[PDB]
This record gives C-alpha cells, sequence and structure tokens, in this order.
C-alpha cells in the first residue's frame, strides 16, 4: 500500500528551524528531494541524510538498493512518518 | 492526487499477447519498468515506448522533462488508464 507521510527537514549549518515536507512512501529519493526543494526554497547539487546512531545518505541507487538494482523509496530505507532528514548542498 | 492505473504491455517482436501491468500515476519511469519486468518475466537493458501517431520513448529524465530537470512519471507524459506500452530489450 502507498500512503502519505511528513518528514522534518533540517537545512545543514544554516541555523534555521526544521521544515515539514509532505511526501509519499512510494516517492523515490529524487521525488522526495524535489518536494523538499520546492518546500524549503518556495537534486544533483543537494544531499539528503537521515539518522535512524549512524547517519545515512539517501539516494535512488546505492549499495543498499534491492538486488540489477531497484530504485530506493522512503519505504525501502524504512523512513516513517515524523522522521528527521538533513539537507545540505554541493 | 495519486491513483492506480493499468497499462497494457506489448513485448516487441515476440508475437505474444499484451500483458496488463498495475502501476501508479506517481511511479517514475524506472518504477514503471520494474513493475513491468516483474509482471512480464514472473531497466537499463529495457526500453519502454508509448504511441499517443508518433512513438515516444518513456524515461525518467529526457528532453521533455519539467524544467534543473524533474523526474518523469506516467502523469508527466499524460499516460492514462488502459494505455498501450511497448517493451523491447538491448
Ligand atoms: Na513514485
Amino acid at each position: 500500500e502507498y500512503a502519505p507521510l511528513t518528514v522534518s527537514v533540517i537545512v545543514q549549518d544554516e541555523g534555521v528551524d526544521a521544515i515539514p515536507v509532505k511526501v509519499l512512501n512510494c516517492d523515490t529519493i529524487s521525488q522526495v528531494k524535489e518536494k523538499i526543494i520546492d518546500q524549503v526554497y518556495r537534486p544533483d547539487s543537494v544531499v539528503l541524510e537521515w539518522r535512524p546512531s549512524t547517519a545515512q545518505i539517501l539516494s535512488d541507487l546505492d549499495l543498499t538498493s534491492q538486488r540489477w538494482k531497484r530504485v530506493n523509496t522512503l519505504m525501502h530505507y524504512n523512513v516513517r512518518d515524523g522522521a528527521t532528514l538533513i539537507l545540505s548542498k554541493v
């Protein structure tokens, strides 16, 4: 099943408040990044991280991808409603 | 709004019947291709085409992409419920 969820986005080293972003569990990471950018600034240059003790970079295709490698969604990483994400540029 | 739809997949030059595949309008092309491959054979090596007079290759990122370029979904191309798609390899 596909369903909406909200993530809380921290813009790294900017000292600003976390920004809520409405995303879908079936959104690929690139779709998540586009929704974040649209919201925050109302994808190749930006990095998205999550800390479920060890910080993890979220990407469409990485070494964790379902294995031919299947595109990662928030559902793949098991990112749940309310999760904190970190956005950084360059 | 996000919603399901079924596409009818023709496996090019194999002389076989069209295969129905359940997809989502918010599925990127790579997500669509994965669902097609899972169904047909129960993404980089496969090509997906649609004929709304002129045949068009469907891809995550192409020259038609929303312009930084946003990832294509079936919703982007305006592929509706029942649409015929053509799958070819190499
Ligand atoms: Na999606």
